[PDB]
């Protein structure tokens, strides 16, 4: 929202007051209160006929400092509020001296300068990481529309860059952008987002959560070019500065505070296929495609029924179309017996044509206007109404339908929509419609998650969710939305992907080839490799099945090759997924997140790290030309085994069975002995692979159990020309490959054999020590 | 301006119509006209009750395709219009087939697809570089405010970045930004710009001029994230696609089309010093500060009299304050005797207090409101009015006042202000006030320039100009405005300077340490190095004197060092200045402009190239830490002589006498023998320096005369271990230093002598040959 | 109320939508329900982001066919309602075929045409006595004053004249007149009436009760010159076609009914 009119003027009609001078500081237990005047009040004659700001500084978690800046406290302030985890007993330091008032939590302090020169500074071990300079916060009275706002502008340093604010499809680095945190259904091609989060982080190793579920208007270097401005229509503004000093450290703190990503079941990491949208579904049709996959040796793990499992104009009323699906439970059992898991499409709206609509209207379960009439429109479905998830009895009705599906053998749900939540309404519970707009997505998705958790169990729970809000990362997986079938669109999708992990979400799915019914085969092929080198991977079209043999034999070879690869990568991939759950480290990581000290990484948005150890760079051309950056180190191609040195850009040409997938040096990586399914016993048959172990280094590999705990650890340590290998825990019949090493001087406690990728050592005793040439 | 509401919807109250189907194509001599219906009009029953668009394709210069898209022709469409160089006999090719209509100029063509699938494509040698997809242009009927607009959206590809749009201070790459081309006085810290230009260029080697002097609203990947959208309130839209294929080639065609930078005189490249803003000037005071410079051996070339040469509240009336300035010409001629050029402050407004105000009001020389009263406000000066430069007698009055000052010894002018031009007015010539807002900057400066052309002569003409519009690059030098004194402000300024170069401006000046009275010394010193390694360089304060001895002795050393350096660099610098005049290649280049095929350079904004061969990275920290990227090659520090290998980032620490200033490999550089003034005979006493000449390369060095023409060329070519040096033209008593070469095998036709930087070779006969060891 | 602006245009700021294609028919005991889309929804790609009309056909009394056309059911719809005598047990026939959906009470049927060429026809023993042509009913969204209306236009044949609409003092035959059914104290010499009734009959031996106690706005051949248009500020419209085949017989059924 524009406040200034250049450096020198203010927007017409706006009156601003700022905290300009500390009047008084009070310590109130473990909180520091600062009273700040909008003018010089050092003399008693000015100590009246003036506003005063009340600033409270508190810490909900270690290394998080909350700042609340209030004008009037008599305002109503209804919920909902974000599902923050707030501790009451965090150890803090408060020092109130003649020159400063300073509140400290962990290494992060907020310091306010007393006297004539006001300043609010955020420090890390006493070094300023950002702050608010005088006249850059306060209260805005808009005499044009009689609304009042609070605002802040937090400084950016030279070269400081901003990331996050939800899953967004604009340029990855946010400087120069205005962003409004307001869920919308705008596709994947605009400034709009389905999943808005009023959290940003920077390449200086801190983050900020602006604690308002309503729309927050961010001007990120777009009003004042070297500040992040945010404003909200409220009598107070509350934000939280979150220390790092690294991006992963910020997200660990942010996810402890707002919710940890759940760990999804291993089966969910396989290939999903759907009915497509406006095609025709029935059991025979579904089985021709399922058998088609199997005939071509294309592994398939999850099958999804889309909207037309229900009758047109009646969505979402949970009634199976009886023409198309005369025996829904029998059909799903027959698919399950093949080893498939089952998903169905849901959303939180209902068309008036549904016979159940009248029941809901009579029971009061639908969202109402203030006059008590139903809120209705004709977008999506005719006479559409919204389920009022603030009405406990409505929640129960909805949950019971979901339970009926699960009871029939449905394993998971696509929690679609949830964005276009009106404000000219009265919620059952009387909450603030401005805040409910975004928080609806959380309540909806929580409701569905809990059905799974109470039925199949939490270990088995998973969604494909289109909308989100703060805290909803606890209910994975989040799905990137509707895309066009072209390379520009594939690129903007990956920006959305990186962004959502920069906003606290550990897992991200998307649809290979997008949604547009005719993709060129080359786009579909490139996008398959990206899709299967992502945490979660789906094939889903519009007017026809997204099956590879729609294109060519080669597209089938591509789907098979990368599906096999991901399955074999699972002992690695699932350990990296447990990190998302433990520390909020997303699986798909922006280069800046993994290599925060490398200035070549600040703007890299066409490549990513998949877990700690592998760089992937999708190919965005038919011809196969791709340029990418490698950070310092000698990297090795995951299956070509060619090496590249880092701290520079590289240019290559890849065919459709290839793309840059480079493994860091000093890495020990576990591949499994199953290329047909993701869910199998990873610690038996394990093939370990050691890449560029330098002298003085140690590489650790943790193989997880089904629940993501570490069941076996292998370590390879080099001193001189001797590498010492030690394993701890449970594993059977494993092997260690010395990538690109053709010959060894000697080996204690194992046998050896040549391979194309290098010597394969088999252990017996554990020295497993190997001696290099 | 927002047009869509996400992918799926339109903003409330907007009615859109698009060209969707070719109805008829007509060649009109050297122009192609397309008639395009917004619906299917194949049947005659639909060939009525429909709008029709008229698209005209034409070529003003080789390699530029103009695209005029029209709704109603009956609109008034008054001027002004931009000062475009339009040829009528450009060789073009027009092809009209069953499938396509295609208009071609040089390698660039516009092709429109017939039949069902409308497309508008810009092709370079038949390969699409950008385009407009169906429904991404057309007419917007805004039913909320009864305004009508035309719009276009030109596609961006994967990793395609956007640059330019005037001198702006937001992030350098424009993707994610809205920009409005509307001159404002907003400082140097916001999204506002004094110098707006509706031209952008990309890292794909083309550019586009939107040919509208009104406000043009650009959504640069900010509405549709992979398109540049532009709209204007008009019944037609006209734009020009300008081919490269290289950034420099685009700016060449752009500056031929809209105007070439003039070649400023060599004295102008010296050190400018000002009175400062609110100092109490008087002959003695002024001379004491000029004497202080000379006493400390700080070379000084231009002195500027700021606002207070005139009486308070009477700016700009051209009357010397008689109490302060009893003898203006006597004073200025005394100052000139000391070897100085003289600049004075001017602007295009006048305060009511001035005696001259009533003269002008009575003559009708001031801008009027439609009722005949004067337009006035109290911003800047009390009851400030504006000189109506559409009134030819008003222009004559003002030019005569300028001629009076030049007759007194004034050499040049600071053309300040020009931005805040109201639209609630009636111009003498009846122009469109909406177009005059920006174009005023042009007329104002053009008039002042011509006074100079007509007095001191074209070769001697130079300005410091604060505002600009298209064409005004003809009237150098453009001055970057009012800056706060901190490192962030410093970095903002550099983005603005780099941006102006990417908008057709060949020269850019700025003030060392900014404007604000108390910068720390460390900032002043850092900024000093940056200022003197720019085309144009000035010292100017607010309340404070901007003399370095205010700070410390070291501030004097820094000033001296970098002023000596710039003067020694003039043989190099002035040749690069002529490139700006001949081709529109700016002196200060964004890295992407010089190294367009290096993907490391896309977002680089804290460093630049200063001409062809030297990279400067200012230091934006007190401690002296700086990180910079070097392109491929072995680079050499210009005076430290240390070498660095490229294609990578580097981290260094520099004291106040240093920064990264690296010379490219295979370079022959001319240094001059005067460190006291920029204007001397560069071709006598020249010190050539040869940097890392590789086997099978040649380095050329062109030494210019005072008019920018080449007076001497030196070439060094290496094959094996023989380097052959060849001189052509007029030079005297020059030398060749073999940098980092201490010892050589032999020399034919030359003598050698040691030096700390390398072997210095003096010619005799010019069959000069060096054989390496 | 003015809806059209001559044959070719619509009043500025009114957005219209019409039932133009049968999507589905459903028989619900002795009632027939036709779901009708405002555009072509034969293909699943188009079976979303569209309004849909719900028409219900029912018979309160033999020889009376009730027709309720509905946009949104979410509206409050408080009373009072007219004191109608409504039977639940009237003998009717419902015939749903590839060509038509037809609902018959006595000699009177309502028939809707399926496929490309929507039509709503009222037949007496299979001959058409009136009906509604495509785009002559539907929903009016008035963007000028933020109110919404439902409307219908029932055809008049050559020489067909209209009567009733209460105790009115204008020309007896209603053709050419607009009439607002809103009680007023305006004397006996004006367009106003003390005694308003939204019921008309014609010299073709049928009548029609528009079943709304609020103001009902009739354009009785006064907008479309050969149709009786009627509109009401409501999310639904409900009217009853009443067979004769003589004026006295209509009146017999009308007074049994009301
Ligand atoms: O059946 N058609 O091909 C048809 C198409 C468009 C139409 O548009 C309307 O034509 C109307 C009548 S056509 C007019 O011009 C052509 C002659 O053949 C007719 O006799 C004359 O009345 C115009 O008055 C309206 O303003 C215009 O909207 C009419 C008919
Ligand atoms: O391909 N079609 O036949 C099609 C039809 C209507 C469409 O309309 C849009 O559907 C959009 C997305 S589709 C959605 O539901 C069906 C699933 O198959 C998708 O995966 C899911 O995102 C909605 O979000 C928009 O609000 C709506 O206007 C889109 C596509």
């Amino acid at each position: 929202m524009k406040i200034s009119d250049g450096n020198w003027l203010i927007q017409p009609g706006l009156n601003l007051i700022h905290p300009l001078q500390v009047f008084e500081v009070e310590q109130q237990d473990n909180e520091m209160v600062v009273y700040a005047a909008p003018r010089d009040v050092r003399e008693r004659t000015w100590q009246l006929d003036t506003p005063l700001f009340t600033l409270r500084f508190f810490s909900p978690q270690e290394g998080i400092v909350g700042v609340r800046i209030e004008h009037f406290q008599g305002a109503l302030n209804n919920g909902p509020h974000y599902p923050l985890n707030i501790l009451q007993d965090v150890k803090v330091t408060i020092e109130n001296t003649e020159r400063y008032a300073e509140f400290k939590s962990g290494n992060l302090s907020a310091r306010v300068s007393k006297g004539e020169f006001w300043s609010l500074d955020f420090l890390r071990n006493g070094e300023r990481i950002t702050g608010s300079q005088v006249k850059n916060n306060g209260y805005v009275q808009d005499t044009n529309n009689q609304r009042n706002y609070m605002f802040e502008r937090l400084d950016l340093g030279v070269g400081e860059t901003v990331y996050g604010l939800g899953e967004r499809f604009t340029a990855l680095v946010r400087n120069g952008q205005t962003v409004e945190t307001w869920n919308r259904d705008g596709g994947t091609s605009t400034e709009q987002a389905y999943k808005n989060i009023p959290f940003y982080m920077t390449n200086r190793g801190y983050g900020v959560l602006v604690n308002h579920p309503q729309c927050v208007s961010f001007e990120v270097g777009s009003e004042k070019v070297s500040k992040v401005q945010f404003s909200v229509e409220s009598e107070y503004l509350e934000y939280f500065v979150i220390d790092g000093p690294t991006p992963k450290a910020v997200l660990d703190r942010y996810t402890r505070f707002t919710g940890r990503p759940a760990l999804p079941p291993a089966w969910s990491f396989g290939l999903w296929l759907t009915t497509s949208f406006t095609t025709n579904y029935d059991e025979a049709t579904v089985n021709s495609f399922i058998d088609g996959m199997a005939e071509r040796n294309l592994p398939l793990h999850v099958f999804h029924f889309d909207c037309f499992w229900m009758k047109a104009f009646q969505w979402c009323d949970f009634e199976w179309d009886p023409l198309t699906f005369p025996d829904p439970e029998g059909m799903i059992r027959r698919l399950k017996a093949k080893g498939l898991k089952i998903c169905v499409w849901i959303n939180p709206y209902i068309g008036q044509k549904s016979p159940v609509f009248k029941e809901l209207q009579e029971k009061g379960y639908l969202l109402k206007r203030p006059d008590g009439s139903l809120w209705q429109w004709d977008k999506w479905q005719p006479g559409l109404a919204i389920y009022d998830f603030t009405n406990p009895d409505a929640c129960k009705w909805y949950a019971d339908k979901l339970k009926g599906l699960v009871a029939m053998g449905v394993d998971c749900f696509k929690t679609d929509f949830g964005e276009r939540i009106p404000t000219d309404v009265q919620w059952f519970d009387g909450s603030d419609p401005q805040k409910m707009h975004n928080h609806y997505a959380y309540i909806y998705n929580e409701l569905v998650w809990n059905v799974l958790k109470d039925t199949v169990g939490e270990e088995e729970a998973v969604l494909f969710a289109r909308s989100a809000s703060v805290g909803a990362q606890k209910f994975p997986v989040h799905w990137g939305g509707d895309c066009y079938a072209n390379y520009e669109s594939m690129a903007e999708s990956l920006r959305g992907g990186l962004s959502i992990g920069l906003s606290g979400f550990g897992f991200w799915s998307h649809d290979i080839g997008g949604f547009e019914n005719t993709a060129p085969a080359h786009v579909y092929k490139r996008w398959c490799a990206f899709g299967l080198l992502s945490s979660h991977s789906r094939l889903h079209g519009s007017k026809s099945y997204r099956v590879p043999w729609a294109y060519d034999d080669e597209s089938c070879d591509v789907v098979r090759f990368f599906t096999q690869l991901k399955c074999r990568m699972m002992p690695y991939l699932y350990r990296e997924a447990a990190r998302a759950n433990a520390r909020g480290t997303p699986m798909m990581r922006a280069m800046m997140m993994e290599f925060p000290d490398d200035p070549a990484c600040d703007y890299l948005d066409r490549q990513y790290m998949l877990g700690d150890n592998v760089m992937v760079a999708p190919v965005f051309t038919e011809a196969g030309d791709v340029q990418f950056y490698l950070p310092e180190g000698r990297w090795t191609h995951l299956w070509h085994n060619d090496e590249l040195d880092g701290s520079r850009w590289h240019k290559q040409q890849h065919g459709f069975l290839s793309l840059p997938v480079y493994v860091r040096d000093n890495t020990l990586l576990a591949l499994g002995n199953n290329d047909q399914r993701p869910d199998y016993v990873w610690h038996e048959g394990t093939a370990f692979h050691l890449f560029n172990l330098q002298d003085g280094h140690e590489a650790v590999c943790e193989v997880p159990a089904a629940d993501g705990s570490v069941i076996f650890t292998l370590k390879a340590a080099r001193t001189g020309n001797t590498i010492t290998v030690t394993g701890a825990g449970e594993a059977k019949n494993w092997t260690l490959c010395l990538r690109n090493v053709v010959k060894v001087n000697g080996l204690q406690d194992g046998s050896q054999a040549e391979s194309e990728q290098g010597l394969v050592v088999k252990p017996q005793g554990n020295a497993l020590t190997i001696t290099l040439h």
